[PDB]
């Protein structure tokens, strides 16, 4: 899903991801920081 975070490198959506929702996978793209199940 997605998540109001910008991003510089996708270690960033990571951490965001697993701990706002059960998820651990994330991946950015140029709009936002985007989680994946």
């Amino acid at each position: 899903q997605f998540t109001n975070v910008s991003c510089t490198t996708s270690k960033e959506c990571w951490s965001v991801c697993q701990r706002l929702h059960n998820t651990s996978r994330g991946k950015c793209m140029n709009k936002k920081c985007r989680c994946y199940s």
